[PDB]
């Protein structure tokens, strides 16, 4: 269309993908500033206002857009993104939890979208993860083993701790991130069960190899890459 | 044998093998409701009745397919591992310590036997461990020594963390995890003998040290790999 | 000139360069013994007497090699350095806060502009940073978006923790090195809020994986220089 | 001499490497039992007349070994080592420090000098330390600096863990391995001095960086020798 070609070349135009990222960064500063008490008394309206002529211009842009685009916008990682945390963010508050207002607060992460600097470490960061599924598979199934022997020993004595199949896999979650595992929980536990170090000395053992191997594992696969390249 | 080879069409089938991976699926749901005591009232039954009808299953099958295989199943890590834990399952509860039902729940390991990928990245894992050796060696020579003085300073006057040869072991082995070493254990002895940080601060120098060293020897090992690949 | 040449074989030699290394290490020792009481009561005059001698010495060699070099002394790194401790020192006590005589102990950095073999390593060191840059840049930001909902969440709650901006920025940074980001401040939460660890279970993982590659990044990015080589 | 060569052929013989070798796991399976209380009250004597039947023989074999390579024994590495803790260990009891009895538990360590394999891989973990001794140097400054400038700020209210430039060295160490850095020195000084975080979370990034550079260091070097190689 004699327009479809002059809508395009206003979307896909860099003025207009640059300018939403200064609004962007204008809106990141407001979320920054309205966490302020002093600011909110003061300022409050100007921002609350200035927050809902943004949600239109990104509503306006993400129709813009979706047309220029039509269904190819929405096999796009980004802009799947992009559809989802304005969607996110055009229900109003005190209706359901108000978590959602939280939320709200992932659009900045349009800044990582809108920066293609930006988009392509992301890229890298993702990249990454199929490598790792099978170490996560096997990672996943040795927490959830023992989890459920941790919880049958220790659950009824300890049950902040050990009384449920969850408060067990947080602890142990912690325990691997080696934070007070000693002082904290195993000493705790031997003044009453004292050959508990039995179950959790080997537990660090294999859950800081398998770490170990897991990034190792990085590191040769991002070097098949150099010498290929 | 006319069955025989029936036997083993059955036993190697894909059918089969896939079969004892859904009846190893639908047992560690099942392990993970029985912890929880409001499942356990209800259907507390069911369970352990379906708990024993699986017990046989594999009986069964470990019966089929150490026949197929005769005595070559015995010299196979994977086999006589899946041996050893139904082995373990076999011997009922009330008798000896109950702690071996909780160490029944180590047949869930059986899905690393039973899948593939998985038992690839465990095989991977375990054909690291022969190049450590040597430092695994070292290490624990070095651990002991540490242990004996430790005990001979501190033992007397720090009982709970020094006086035994294995109360120091265990102390050391957390000093290395570097967790709070210094406000739990070395600062509190300051206050008595105050030149322990001569003991200490050389010590987590010396397993630091060895500990990246043992690291970046995985991954120059893993890297002879890659270039004769 | 027929001394602007006697100049330069003055500043540029190495007795001269050597000269001021000798002085660099004797002010080392001596900032040493100054933060002493004892030494201080009997050897003070003599002390600050020795630090006027140098300062002169410094303004004096700092003017004359300003002269040797010109308008190219001020495009050198180590040497703006150089100008800008100098100078930090030359301001005396007193006046403003005191908080300069404390940053005045920066001019030991000095022996590192001094000696090549260090200021060898120190540019190797800084070399690396540019190419983390993106990882910092995201990393950054991600910080800036969890301080914001952290604060939403929980600052009106825990006002030590998350009352500010800040506040949160800071204890985050500090989960992040893990330091008793259970005991100490996740689980003390779950006390309240009880699905706190919704936000802090992912906000690890996250932070972990990107430190993880930032590593595994400067490793790769070390090996092109090899290859190249 | 026509026995000069039958006392090489002794000491450098297997048998009697290898039986001295069976004399130091004898004697650190002692080491172990003496620290125990009711060992020493029963077979207390056996052991210690067990202990000098040993010191005597290595005492021997220290005299053999040393006549059978005369000057080149004292420019050896093992060597050496093995001469200065049997001397160690021959000065006796109740002279002067008591702590040297403790410091004869070293001559373990000749468990390392007596195999190959183990004096292999330590000789590995010391050819590693040429190369970051820059670093090690450049990090030693660093530390030095931040000593004097802790204590300058915080040693008159914090003398606990600021008032001596060493005290400041120690917690330093301590805040480098993160080990309650926040919750158990740096939140408790903001609660004085509120601009704390500007001295810690700068010197925890330095520091942390300059130990990852220094272990991806170890890493490409130990790159240099494959290709090499
Ligand atoms: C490509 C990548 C790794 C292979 C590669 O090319 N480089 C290494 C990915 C792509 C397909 C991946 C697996 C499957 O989805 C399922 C599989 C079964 C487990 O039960 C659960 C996870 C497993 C291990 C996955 C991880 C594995 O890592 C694979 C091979
Ligand atoms: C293959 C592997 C490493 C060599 C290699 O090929 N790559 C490195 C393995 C195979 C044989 C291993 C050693 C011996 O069992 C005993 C030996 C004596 C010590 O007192 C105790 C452990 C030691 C160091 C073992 C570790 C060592 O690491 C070896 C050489
Ligand atoms: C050379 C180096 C890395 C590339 C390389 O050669 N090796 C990898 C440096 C030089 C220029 C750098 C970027 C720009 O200054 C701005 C940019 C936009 C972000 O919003 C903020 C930071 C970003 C990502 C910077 C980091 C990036 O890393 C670059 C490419
Ligand atoms: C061989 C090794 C590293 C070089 C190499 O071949 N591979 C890297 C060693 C051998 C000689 C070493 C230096 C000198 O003794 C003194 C020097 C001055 C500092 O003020 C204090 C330490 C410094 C940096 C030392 C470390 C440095 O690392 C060198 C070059
Ligand atoms: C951008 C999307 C990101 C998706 C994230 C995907 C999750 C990836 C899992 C990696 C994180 C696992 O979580 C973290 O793992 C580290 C591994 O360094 C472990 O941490 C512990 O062991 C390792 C051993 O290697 C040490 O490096 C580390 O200092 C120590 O704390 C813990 O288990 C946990 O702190
Ligand atoms: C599947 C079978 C597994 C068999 C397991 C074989 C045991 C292998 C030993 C490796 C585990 C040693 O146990 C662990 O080692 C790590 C090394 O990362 C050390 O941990 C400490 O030092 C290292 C330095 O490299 C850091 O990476 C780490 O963050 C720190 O906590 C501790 O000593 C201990 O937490
Ligand atoms: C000479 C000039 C220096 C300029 C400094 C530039 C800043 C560079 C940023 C690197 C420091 C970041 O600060 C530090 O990062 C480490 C990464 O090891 C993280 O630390 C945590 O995660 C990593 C995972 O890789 C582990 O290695 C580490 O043991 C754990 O504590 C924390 O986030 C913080 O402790
Ligand atoms: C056999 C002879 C041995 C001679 C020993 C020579 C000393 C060598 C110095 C290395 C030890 C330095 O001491 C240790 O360094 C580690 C580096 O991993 C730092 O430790 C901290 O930062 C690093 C970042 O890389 C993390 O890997 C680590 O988990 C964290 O605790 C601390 O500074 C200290 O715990
Ligand atoms: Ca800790």
């Amino acid at each position: 269309g004699s327009m479809y070609l002059r809508i395009t070349n206003i979307v896909e135009s860099s003025f207009f993908t640059k300018f939403i990222i200064y609004l962007i960064v204008l809106n990141g500063i407001t979320m920054g500033l309205e966490t302020s008490k002093t600011f909110m008394q003061s300022f409050g309206v100007y921002t609350t206002l200035f927050k809902q002529i943004v949600i239109t211009i990104f509503t306006i842009e993400i129709i813009l857009r979706i047309y220029v685009h039509r269904i190819s916008f929405f096999k796009d990682p980004w802009s799947l993104f992009d559809f989802f945390v304005v969607a996110i963010s055009l229900v109003p508050t005190s209706s359901g939890f108000e978590i959602l207002r939280v939320l709200r607060v992932l659009r900045l992460f349009r800044l990582v979208t809108a920066v293609p600097q930006m988009r392509k470490i992301v890229s890298a960061l993702i990249s990454v993860i199929p490598g790792m599924l099978s170490v996560i598979a096997l990672m996943t199934l040795f927490f959830y083993i023992f989890a459920i022997m941790a919880t049958q020993l220790f659950g009824e004595r300890f049950p902040e701790w050990f009384g449920t199949l969850g408060e067990s896999f947080y602890t142990l979650f912690q325990v691997m991130t080696l934070e007070s595992w000693s002082m904290g929980i195993v000493r705790p536990l031997m003044e009453v069960y004292p050959y508990a170090w039995v179950f959790f000395i080997p537990f660090i053992f294999v859950v800081t190899f398998v770490m170990i191997n897991l990034v190792v594992a990085i590191i040769v696969d991002a070097m098949a890459i150099l010498n290929q390249k």
